[PDB]
Formats: C-alpha cells, sequence, structure tokens
C-alpha cells in the first residue's frame, strides 16, 4: 500500500505555501510534495487511488504528495495577477472533477470518507489547470450551516461546499466577500439563510442544481452521485475543457446590485448547443 521513504534519496529544493509547511521535492526522479497524532487516522484511510485525488505516495515525519504543477484553484481564481483567462467548460469541469473525487470517498467501504473542508484552496490544479486533484483533509464561507450548528452531520455537507463552488468558478468572485469581517458574521449569515446572489442568465438546469445544493435541510440536497451523473451528461454543452490556461486576462468585478450578480464565463455557446438537440 505505501512505499517507505529514507529522506536521503528525497531533495528537497523550494518552498511552497504555509497552510503546516510544505516543500516541493524530487523522488525517483518525481516532482514530489511533502510536509503531530493526526497520522495514525491517515493510516487507515490511505487506501485512495483515484485521478481526481492527489495520490498519496519518517526522520523528521514525512507524508508524500504527488505534486501538482498548477497551484490551487483558489490562486488561479482569486490568486496575484495576472490571471489567467478560463471558460465555462473550464468552470464545469473543474466542479466534475471536483464531484468525482468526493463521490469515490463517499463510497469508500467499509465507511464512507466525508472530506468537510472542502473549498478551492484545496483543490489542486494539474496539466495545465485541466485536471483538479482534491488534496484529502476561514472556511466560514463553504461550510454548511448545520456542521458549525455542532449537530452531527453526513456527508450532505460536501454537497453543500460543492455548491458554494460551482457558484464561485461560475462568477469569479469569493462567497460572501460582501459580509467579511471575522467569521462569526458569515456564520450567522448563512445559518439564517443568506446564500450567494443568484446569476443573471444562468441556465436554469444549473441554477436547479446549484440552489438544491444550497438547501437549508442537508436531506433535500442531491448526493454526490447524483451531482456527477448530471454534470457529466451536461459536459456535452461544454466542449473545450481539454484546452490549457494559457491566455491572460485582466479581471474587472463590477459592483453587486438589484440582488444578482453577473457571471465571468460565458454561457453564449451553451445555449446553442443545447437548442441544436431540443428542437
Ligand atoms: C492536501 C492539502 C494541502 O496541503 N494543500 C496545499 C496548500 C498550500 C500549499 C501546498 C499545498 N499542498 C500541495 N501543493 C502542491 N503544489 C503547489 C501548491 C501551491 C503552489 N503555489 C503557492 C502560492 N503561490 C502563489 C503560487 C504557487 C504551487 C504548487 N502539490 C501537492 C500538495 Cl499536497
Amino acid at each position: 500500500s505505501l512505499h517507505m521513504i529514507d529522506y536521503k534519496e528525497i531533495e528537497v529544493e523550494e518552498v511552497v505555501g504555509r497552510g503546516g509547511v510544505v516543500c516541493k521535492a524530487k523522488w525517483r526522479a518525481k516532482d514530489v510534495a511533502i510536509k503531530k497524532a493526526f497520522i495514525v487516522e491517515l493510516r487507515q484511510l490511505s487506501r485512495v487511488n483515484h485521478p481526481n485525488i492527489v495520490k498519496l505516495y519518517l526522520n523528521p515525519v514525512c507524508l508524500v504528495m504527488e505534486y501538482a504543477e498548477g497551484g490551487s484553484l483558489y490562486n488561479v481564481l482569486h490568486g496575484a495577477e495576472p490571471l489567467p483567462y478560463y471558460t465555462a467548460a473550464h468552470a464545469m469541469s473543474w466542479c466534475l472533477q471536483c464531484s468525482q473525487g468526493v463521490a469515490y470517498l463517499h463510497s469508500m467501504q467499509p465507511k464512507a470518507l466525508i472530506h468537510r473542508d472542502l473549498k478551492p484552496p484545496n483543490l489542486l490544479l494539474v496539466a495545465g489547470g485541466t485536471v483538479l486533484k482534491i488534496c484529502d483533509f476561514g472556511s466560514a464561507a463553504w461550510m454548511a450551516p448545520e456542521v458549525f450548528e455542532g449537530s452531527n452531520y453526513s456527508e450532505k455537507c460536501d454537497v453543500f461546499s460543492w455548491g458554494i463552488i460551482l457558484w464561485e468558478v461560475i462568477t469569479r468572485r469569493k462567497p460572501f466577500d460582501e459580509i467579511g469581517g471575522p467569521a462569526f458574521r458569515i456564520m450567522w449569515a448563512v445559518h439564517n439563510g443568506t446564500r450567494p446572489p443568484l446569476i443573471k442568465n444562468l441556465p436554469k438546469p444549473i441554477e436547479s442544481l446549484m440552489t438544491r445544493c444550497w438547501s437549508k435541510d442537508p436531506s433535500q440536497r442531491p448526493s454526490m452521485e447524483e451531482i456527477v451523473k448530471i454534470m457529466t451528461h451536461l459536459m456535452r454543452y461544454f466542449p473545450g475543457a481539454d484546452e490549457p490556461l494559457q491566455y491572460p486576462c485582466q479581471h474587472s468585478l463590477p459592483p453587486g446590485e438589484d440582488g444578482r450578480v453577473e457571471p465571468y464565463v460565458d454561457f453564449a455557446e451553451f445555449y446553442r448547443l443545447w437548442s441544436v438537440d431540443h428542437g
């Protein structure tokens, strides 16, 4: 199941991020990443093998994870200029691959694994930004209200997070940036029913799926198995998800007003391909 580390053949080079400490390395001519009693639980969970989950490959103690050239979704969406251009197909593809990884964890025997902290900073991008990989593990903006309400929670809390992420890559906005302040202000907001503003000209199938994920009552949210199928079938109307991110962008963000917001991506081509099939 596991490959052992001697440290000698792990050639550390440069530092990555500060969210523990993370460093890039080379191990058997493979770019790889590396990082207190929490690993005891990680032994039982590390039976994972999925394309959309970071491949989990001891003095000091180290966890060896495959390196993701492309950084985090969060940094692609909101990071330092220059920011890349991307399309509706990218946004849908990222979310689809996200739900494929989350469904895998939900289907693990003997018991399902809930990710809990599903958010763009833990979604990594590979192969020119086209492949998303969950990095298993201020989260208020993506947390289902029943979780920080303390009450026991199911795996529907990831469905909630996925819904928020879908709004996030479509609009290229940080959810609940208008509220901000300390975390408890956002928790109070979403607990009372506040949700990201709905999106101008969004396709009703997508609006319907997104808002179902946002439901207060977790039992009214869809399973991730259902997410995956919906998103799989929708991709027929979003060609282009394998095109690398390479084109620049100078991102202008208008204020929100009249209770709605405009998307970043453009669905024009979706309404075109849809009407070709539907009459
Ligand atoms: C498993 C969750 C986790 O640890 N996520 C995380 C968060 C921050 C930094 C590293 C990291 N883990 C991994 N990172 C990579 N590759 C990678 C991450 C981040 C960057 N950028 C940092 C911000 N800069 C502005 C740009 C570069 C680059 C590369 N790969 C694997 C893991 Cl596990």
